[PDB]
């Protein structure tokens, strides 16, 4: 006795268990494998009525599930059900395929490529997923403007949506097509229209200096968010797309209110600040340029004052001006070091800006009397 009609009252309950997350046995697990194989093997419609059955075992199922999620009228008690929901069933879509294998290999056109598991995605599409997207999505971006605003909540909230777009995909071709124009597209225009609204407030209420400290301590909190929130998994540039929009946002849209401070924080050696301007600006393109500039500028200036001030007893005492110079030369090699870490580009600027000193002193002319 092993046709369908003997061991699908067997069977139906183990599939019960599995697609509710309940406990199983091991004894039940390879017992189910086994009665799939002796069925497809034994029972010429075999194959047919356990893809049926287990059909009608998914859609029952999946009907209950909508049941439950579709009861709530509220956006954020409908959220919180399809997370619970959600997070129970994707975890299941990798477990009830597998004593199924069997049944599989006997259908045409055969964890991806799982017939079993794609049926199992596309009913809950169907049904739950497809109707409330938008609420889900709408809802999700809200829990990140509150967080942003200081208030917590379960992160699985916004990762069981993140999820279901970038598995609930139809396309073939592009996995991540609904992600990228949907999920990821809502959550790059957030970020941008909050900080687009933070960002100029901040630094006209804070100034330069603190706006700095800011922008770095978004940058850092934005990107550990992305990390969480966003698709990492299918290797694709999501969160180097969130961190080019952030640093536009904080950084390139502020980026000559920033240079502009460059030049009096060379003057009085602020070291830790000039530090925190190269780490933001190297995050723009060409954004060390202006600094560079703005050093070997004061380089020169520092060693034309230095002439200016020596000329007068060059002839007499042209060991103290070497010295002076000397002296110049240590000052500013430790401030390349200390704010600049030794970085060849502002080394580069460095040794261009010893050279036009030594230069500009042979050919320096004194004032004749």
């Amino acid at each position: 006795s092993l046709q369908f009609e003997d061991k699908w009252d067997f069977m139906h309950p183990i599939v019960l268990k599995l697609l509710r997350q309940e406990s199983v046995t091991k004894q039940q697990w390879f017992d189910l494998f086994s009665d799939v194989h002796a069925v497809c093997l034994w029972d010429d419609k075999g194959s047919s009525k356990i893809h049926q059955a287990l059909k009608e075992d998914i859609l029952e199922f999946i009907k209950q599930a909508q049941a439950r999620v579709l009861s709530h009228q509220d956006d954020t008690a409908l959220l919180k059900a399809y997370i619970v929901e959600w997070r129970k069933f994707f975890t299941q879509c990798d477990i009830l395929p597998k004593p199924f294998c069997q049944l599989e290999v006997t259908l045409l056109g055969k964890m991806e490529d799982s017939i079993v598991r794609k049926l199992m995605l596309d009913t809950w599409n169907e049904s739950i997923f497809s109707n409330i997207k938008n609420r889900l999505q709408d809802s999700a971006m809200k829990l990140v403007h509150a967080e942003r605003l200081g208030e917590a909540f379960d992160s699985q909230l916004v990762i069981g949506v993140r999820e279901s777009y970038v598995n609930l995909c139809s396309n073939p071709e592009d996995k991540l097509q609904i992600y990228r124009d949907n999920f990821e597209k809502a959550y790059l225009d957030s970020t941008e229209r909050f900080y687009r609204t933070q960002a100029p407030s901040y630094l006209q209420q804070n100034g330069v200096q603190n706006y700095m400290k800011y922008a770095d301590a978004k940058l850092k909190e934005e990107e550990k968010r992305a990390l969480r929130y966003l698709e990492t998994r299918r290797e694709c540039n999501s969160v180097e797309a969130l961190m080019e929009c952030c640093v536009n946002a904080l950084v390139t849209s502020f980026k000559e209110t920033i240079l502009a401070e460059c030049q009096g924080m060379i003057k009085r050696n602020e070291t830790e600040k000039l530090h925190l301007m190269f780490s933001l600006m190297d995050k723009v393109p060409n954004g060390i340029e202006p600094m560079l500039k703005d050093l070997e500028e004061h380089i020169i200036s520092a060693g034309l004052a230095d002439m200016v001030a020596a000329a007068e007893t060059i002839t007499t005492d042209s060991e103290k001006y070497r010295e002076q110079l000397d002296t110049l030369f240590n000052r500013f090699s430790k401030l390349v070091k200390e704010a600049f870490q030794d970085d060849p580009r502002f080394l580069t600027a460095r040794d261009k800006a010893y050279k036009a000193v030594v230069n500009d002193a042979t050919i320096f002319k004194a004032e004749n009397l």
